[PDB]
């Protein structure tokens, strides 16, 4: 028993990450088969960043101002292009250790590891979710770009996130692999902002239910609820409301553990009006809303890869 | 910014993990050059665990009792030994995957990270305390057995800690590689328990420090004190004591803050004299000490700081 913030083992990125270098700047880049990928601002000096006209900006590059490093090896670049906001370095060489993989658009809720990388070297891997506002609470300090983001789906890498930058609130944006960012986001200098964050209400449950399975119940009551009512509970208090798509996708869990989801909404609301009084549920002095359904079962049931 | 639990990489540790089965039993090993290591226990039964005899029960058995799977090789086994409670299996074959290594026994306060592994491949990695009472907060399910626990400096490994069993309150116990159990719990069946725990008073400053500086400063106050006054009011909440090797290892977060470690000690002295008043700091409503120094350095001081 025991229920943690686990995150996928990370050996099959590990071996594609790469340091990418442009005039003073170093990120990291994603080597996958003969292609790197990187964020596209590694181009741009300070000045550009106010007002870039990016596509200007690499036709004056060529091959030979990109140096690309995988440990202490020199990876020859010999093309390059751009594919929305994500640079594309073409080498001589194909990552002998490219892993089964796909690129994947996540929605908010949604969880991920995210390997943090400095110099083209990972350094630390930990679990994020995608917020309904479209970033993400990381841990990145400079020199983090191009940090990814993934899921295994059975025997296949699924990347889902790079790392482009932090916004002035301390909350973290970037893109998909295909470039495109999550939320309204731009990668220049302007005065953009995220919108207001909810708490994400089904994976609050989902961890309650991960709770009962490690035999972790104090919170559990003889109270009832309806789903409205839950649901004007839960928006005071900044939680999205619970759909009916929701309360399906707890199905099984309420299943293993014999509780009734609205059983344990009435716990979830009780919680929210009273506080947990000082005491932990599975460790954590806080509502922990970074677990989906489906970690909870991958988890409790041992799945490998 | 921001601040999160956050593992070491796994991979160097994933080309280690082998499976290891005698009998019925089944669970993880780690293939290190031609050796590999696992729980003594793995050859016992349920009735030898109630009064397990290891020297007569290792004698019993032969090279041939031992089945070795990496991936879908079989490693053949040529001799065993045992040292205190892990067993060791001299296999034909080297590893090709053995990252620079080193067997390191940790002390309470301490974090590693812990690959859980289940039939030799990998489930997941997450970050682990030594508590004082030596036990860790992991999740462990049954064939856990012999994943293991370490820390990365550069390209070198440090395993830690060995996973053999479960405690009646869900914390579990291990040993270090060399097999010597953390605490006093030993591999038989025994009415066992973890005893009464304390909290870590050098990891809670260095998580307030990580707090300060990711924004959250609602806690500081105005006074200062000393690391004798402090120790008696760590002393009545038990916490552990502070010393001045703390102090020192507290350092880079005090510069990149301008907040003396003793100031920050009359901080949460506060705080253990008054309560939060229902406030949070980095989300929390408890005090959390399952952070060392070194784990906020690496998330906050960047190149500045040192
Ligand atoms: O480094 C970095 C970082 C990340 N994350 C976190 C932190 Br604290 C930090 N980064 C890099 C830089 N960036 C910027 C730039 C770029 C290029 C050039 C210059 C500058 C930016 C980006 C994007 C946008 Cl939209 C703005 C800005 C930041 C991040
Ligand atoms: O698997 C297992 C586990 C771990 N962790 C967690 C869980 Br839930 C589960 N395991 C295995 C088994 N074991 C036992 C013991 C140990 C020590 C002491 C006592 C008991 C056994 C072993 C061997 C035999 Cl033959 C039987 C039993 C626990 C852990």
């Amino acid at each position: 028993s025991g229920f943690r913030k686990m995150a996928f083992p990370s050996g099959k990125v590990e071996g594609c990450m790469v340091q990418v270098t442009c005039g003073t700047t170093t990120l990291n880049g994603l080597w996958l088969d003969d292609v790197v990928y990187c964020p596209r601002h590694v181009i741009c000096t300070s000045e550009d960043m106010l007002n870039p006209n990016y596509e200007d900006l690499l036709i004056r590059k060529s091959n030979h101002n990109f140096l690309v490093q995988a440990g202490n090896v020199q990876l020859r670049v010999i093309g390059h292009s751009m594919q929305n906001c994500v640079l594309k370095l073409k080498v001589d060489t194909a990552n002998p250790k490219t892993p089964k993989y796909k690129f994947v658009r996540i929605q908010p809720g949604q969880t991920f590891s995210v390997l943090a990388c400095y110099n083209g070297s990972p350094s630390g891997v930990y679990q994020c979710a995608m917020r309904p506002n479209f970033t993400i609470k990381g841990s990145f300090l400079n020199g983090s770009c191009g940090s990814v983001g993934f899921n295994i789906d059975y025997d296949c890498v699924s990347f889902c996130y790079m790392h482009h930058m932090e916004l002035p609130t301390g909350v973290h944006a970037g893109t998909d692999l295909e470039g495109n960012f999550y939320g309204p986001f731009v990668d220049r200098q302007t005065a953009q902002a995220a919108g207001t964050d909810t708490t994400i209400t089904v994976n609050v449950l989902a961890w309650l239910y991960a709770a009962v399975i490690n035999g972790d119940r104090w919170f559990l009551n003889r109270f009832t609820t309806t789903l409205n009512d839950f649901n004007l509970v839960a928006m005071k208090y900044n939680y999205e409301p619970l759909t009916q798509d929701h309360v399906d996708i707890l199905g099984p869990l309420s299943a293993q553990t014999g509780i009734a989801v609205l059983d344990m909404c009435a716990s979830l609301k009780e919680l929210l009006q009273n506080g947990m009084n000082g005491r932990t549920i599975l460790g954590s002095a806080l509502l922990e809303d970074e677990f989906t359904p489906f970690d909870v079962v991958r988890q409790c049931s041992g799945v490998t890869f």
